[PDB]
């Protein structure tokens, strides 16, 4: 089972602001950077926060990732339909000596009605 615990599914409609938790412990999220990549059915999951908070080039602002404690989120403001996929976080894990992905959240985004 992954390392990194994740939030389960969630949804909204555009406009919504999502959630998504990334929960580790001492050995990993907590002094280690974390990272989180987007994915699509069917195609390579590409990075769009780095270190906790940093994003990638092309990344939307309302796209914010931030980590405390043991504890990490990536926020998702402003929600877009392109914004359903799959998301994961990374990190290093310096007991178990590996990268550790989550589980991944899925982001599903209604048609409001």
């Amino acid at each position: 089972q992954p390392v990194l615990t994740q939030s389960p599914s969630v949804s909204g409609t555009p406009g919504q602001k999502v959630t998504i938790f990334c929960s580790g412990s001492s050995s990993n999220v907590e002094d280690n950077s974390v990272y989180w990549y987007q994915q699509f059915p069917g195609t390579t999951p590409k990075v769009l926060i780095y270190n906790d908070d940093r994003r990638s080039s092309g990344v939307p602002d309302r796209f914010s990732g931030s980590k405390s404690g043991t504890s990490a989120s990536l926020a998702i403001s402003g929600l877009r339909s392109e914004d359903e996929a799959d998301y994961y976080c990374l990190s290093w894990d310096d007991s178990l000596n590996g990268w550790v992905f989550g589980g991944g959240t899925k982001v599903t985004v209604l048609d409001a009605a």
